[PDB]
């Protein structure tokens, strides 16, 4: 599938705060689509959606997210909470003159386009999540309740400082780590909060995963250089109030377009976790792609382009 | 009309060969509109036209074109021949995943739109000129011929490398207060500039602030120029022979896309009898023509620019 040299893409730029500049990439003509990664990403994670996106006839814009590559990294940890982080957004479409978009997040990027389309419908022309699943918040369930022990890791996450350590160590390290296929995988999330990090026992010089190349983890490294992993990882700091915003919501459905991506091979977003989406969202279709891990766009890069030109052919242009 | 403040604008940027980046401005959806100011200006020239296009139902591309703003200056002359400026455009679109785009242009932006659209139509859905016709090479005439055969005579004087750049590059303000002004209000002679040795020599020291204009919108100008100054903008003068040379290797071949003249009743330099024989060369050329207007047409008359090129838009390339 046909990829993106970084060198060749027009690179966007948009103030939308005063010290907040979100950078996107642009191709292509046609409807809006507005692809947000997750964690700890960037748009190159959009590589091989990017130009087969744009060749189906739609306008693609593929975000650096706020703390990311070339869009700003505020230092305040509450910069990164949902509310703040969907309104930046809503102030991204007002700058560009557009009325709505196409939103299709993965992970971090796929808990921001279900809450773009909670919160912001009439902007959402439709909304497509990778992996992520969209539960709506119980208001007698706090957030630190909620650690479905595979989520433990996210208290080694919360401690500003620590795991920026750790993932700022050796960045190559920290990449060709996380970047792997299910089967390749050589860390335990589940593990991750007794052990004290991700990577305390694992491979010193770790081998190159198969979805990856060395010069595509290069980037991913020459990248995280610009801000390093705060901003990032800040997104995990904000638990209490994105489940206090959400509640604001409560009970409220998704009419829009809506499509559910699940992974048979991600172990913290697994399939199972959106399985009553649809008393929550009534027009929602469903792709699952099998043998996918995590890292859906760059795992199966086919399949991902197959599953959403399709859904967005029949159900947003 | 709605106007534009840069600082909220969606800026975007295309390397379009190693040392070489356009700046654009873009907002809105719709079909892709690419604004083509001329010299000595902006993006920021079409201010006016950009939310009003935007709000139609456009996705409007204002550039810097090359050697402006952002835009890359890159320091050889014939960089600015019309040949590359258009390949660079081309490639522009390549890069932004464009099968085309409308193409409205003014001044020089409205010459690099005609050669869009003579060399490249697959590439330009449809063509529209502000104030600049489209007038094809004699392959008998010579362009030094074209000038001192009259009101074009100031093109001599841009010729040198430095000499102009060193008027138009002294006092910025000055500059660009005694160019953008109605054309009651003019301080300047085009005619008679090779005689003075001069464009402002025989013009106010502290010139008035045009009607059309206001100081915010002039320090914006001023504060782009200090990025490159005049010499880039000059070079698209300095190319005469090869711009000719290139355009006589089109010889005799029509524009068969659509096309819009709009000619101002008081540019004194696009006249709008220039345009008269445009017919014969461009069969599907639809016309506005804007009273009481001048070289400046989008600040001039913002408008009419913006009716005459929305009811186009609509009719002809929608
Ligand atoms: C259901 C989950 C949502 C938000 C949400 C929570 C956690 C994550 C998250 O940690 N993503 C990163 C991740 C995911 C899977 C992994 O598999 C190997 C590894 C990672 C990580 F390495 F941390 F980047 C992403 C999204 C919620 O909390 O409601
Ligand atoms: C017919 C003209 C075309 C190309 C062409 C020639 C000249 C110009 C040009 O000098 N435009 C700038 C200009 C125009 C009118 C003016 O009236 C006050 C003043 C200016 C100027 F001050 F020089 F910027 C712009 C385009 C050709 O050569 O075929």
């Amino acid at each position: 599938p046909t990829s993106c040299n970084p060198s060749d893409m027009s690179h966007g730029y948009v103030t939308v705060k005063p010290r907040v500049r979100l950078h996107f990439v642009e191709l292509g003509s046609g409807p809006a689509v507005c692809l947000c990664h997750g964690f700890p990403e960037s748009w190159y994670s959009w590589r091989y959606q990017i130009p087969a996106l744009a060749q189906a006839g739609y306008r693609v814009l593929a975000m650096d997210m706020k703390g990311y590559g070339e869009s700003s990294a505020p230092p305040e940890i509450e910069e990164y909470c949902m509310e703040v982080l969907c309104k930046e957004m809503v102030t991204f479409l007002d700058k560009l003159g557009l009325s709505q978009a196409v939103f299709i997040g993965h992970d971090w990027g796929g808990m921001l386009v279900w809450y773009m389309a909670l919160f912001y419908p009439e902007r959402v022309r439709a909304v497509a999540s990778l992996n992520t699943p969209f539960i709506p918040a119980n208001p007698n369930m706090s957030p630190l309740e909620s650690i479905n022990p595979v989520f433990d890791y996210q208290l080694y996450f919360q401690e500003p400082g620590v795991a920026e350590a750790e993932l700022e160590q050796n960045l190559s390290r920290t990449f060709k780590s996380l970047f792997r296929a299910s089967d390749e995988s050589v860390l335990s999330m589940h593990k991750v909060c007794e052990a004290g990090g991700l990577f305390v026992n694992s491979p010193e010089e770790p081998s190159l995963s198969r979805m990856v190349t060395e010069e595509e983890i290069q980037f991913y490294v020459q990248q995280f250089k610009k801000s390093g992993f705060r901003g990032p990882l800040n997104w995990y700091r904000n638990m209490e109030r994105n489940w206090k915003w959400a509640c604001k919501s409560l009970g409220r459905k998704i009419l829009i377009p809506a499509l559910m991506v699940t992974a048979e091979k991600d172990f913290v977003l697994v399939p199972q976790m959106s399985q009553h989406m649809e008393d929550w969202i009534p027009h929602l279709k469903r792709g699952h792609i099998e043998d996918c891990g995590h890292w859906t766009q760059m795992d199966k890069p086919t399949e991902v382009n197959q599953i959403l030109i399709k859904w967005l052919d029949s159900d947003a242009r």
